[PDB]
């Protein structure tokens, strides 16, 4: 599986198209995460995002971003090569789990995670990148409280040509808690604020421990978004996609001021909150903006919060590649990255 030069640890989860071990390089000692994608040129789609994943990666160098510190090379016949090695940072646990356990959660605690969050995110916003599928499962931190972005299968980038219909219809397990009204309504403004509706998500899931917006079906999480943020405006009804939501919301009978909602917490807590959580993608604040929120004096430093240069280029993802050429860009990523230190 690793070869000679790591050894096996751990499993840390199994299932989906990967397993993910812990791992230690022989040589140096360092502990890692080895993600092995089996079967990976099968679907078409699958070797899409992993290639996908494997450029995104590559282009940011940041904190707060996981990192890929190797990829196994092929160890065998081009043809036979169907299992792909990613060793990436090992973190020790992930948001969920912190929110969802017996461990201690405090204000700092969420404050400190929040930064990190949005610090990770001002970057990868200006290297015109959205996540779209943010959450605390997809939050992985360590025992310093250390936090680093991961997965990224979902991140697309600026330009949404009609393929805002893909948008429409995609699968969505368990994932429609966080995704931002302008996909749950097809709205087709499509930018980076996409993952702000997440973030301000997760923000209050730290404050009160418990999801805020839990759908148990598309229209349920509709009402139950709608049930706090009020009935949406004009505007936002008319650029829905489907008729038939439009019609839905129509055929409904105000927001609840936060204070209501998490009664008791830090004023400029829900100050960033109420700046983030809006129906209008407009009226949504930056990552950059957030940052210097007074929510988060206690770390914001001007010179340590990088934009990313150059911005990443998805027209690799945009074309339509066989499933060879899919295979052959990634295995010529893997011989690049060997081209850039080990
Ligand atoms: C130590 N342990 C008992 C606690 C624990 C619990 C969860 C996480 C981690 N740390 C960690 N460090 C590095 C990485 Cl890379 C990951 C990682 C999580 S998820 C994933 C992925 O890419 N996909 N997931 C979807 C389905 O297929 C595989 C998983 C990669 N996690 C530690």
């Amino acid at each position: 599986d690793v070869g000679d030069e790591y050894e096996i640890i751990e499993t840390i989860g199994n299932g989906a198209y990967g397993v993910v071990s812990s791992r230690r390089r022989r040589l140096t000692g360092q502990q890692v995460a080895i993600k092995k994608i089996p079967n990976a040129f099968d679907v078409v789609t699958n070797a899409k995002r992993t290639l996908r994943e494997l450029k995104i990666l590559k282009h940011f160098k940041h904190d707060n971003i996981i990192a890929i510190k190797d990829i196994l090379r092929p160890t065998v016949p081009y043809g036979e090569f169907k299992s792909v090695y990613v060793v990436l940072d090992l973190m020790e646990s992930d948001l969920h789990q912190i929110i969802h356990s017996s461990q201690p959660l405090t204000l700092e605690h969420v404050r400190y995670f929040l930064y990190q969050l949005l610090r990770g995110l001002k970057y990868m916003h200006s290297a015109q990148v959205i996540h779209r599928d943010l959450k605390p499962s997809n939050l992985l931190v360590n025992e310093n409280c250390e936090l680093k972005i991961g997965d990224f299968g979902m991140a697309r980038g600026l330009c949404t040509s009609p393929a805002e219909h893909q948008y429409f219809m995609t699968e969505y397990v368990a994932t429609r808690w966080y995704r931002a009204p302008e996909l749950m309504l097809s709205l087709h403004e499509y930018t980076q604020a996409i993952d702000l509706w997440s973030v301000g998500c997760i923000f209050g899931e730290m404050l009160a421990r418990r999801q805020l917006f839990p759908g148990k079906n598309y229209v349920h999480q509709l009402q139950l978004i709608m049930m706090v943020l009020g009935t949406p405006s004009p505007a936002v009804i008319q650029a829905v996609g489907a008729e038939r939501v439009r019609a839905y919301i129509q055929s409904l009978p105000q927001p609840v001021p936060w204070e209501t909602v998490y009664p008791g917490a830090d004023r400029q807590a829900l100050s960033l909150l109420g700046r983030m959580l809006r129906f209008e993608p407009s009226a949504r604040i930056s990552a950059a903006a957030a940052l210097r929120h007074p929510f988060l004096a206690k770390y914001h430093d001007p010179d340590d919060e990088p934009d990313c240069a150059p911005p990443f280029d998805f027209a690799f993802d945009r074309e339509a590649l066989t499933r060879e050429r899919i295979k052959e860009a990634i295995v010529a990523e893997i011989e690049d990255f060997h081209a850039r230190r080990e």
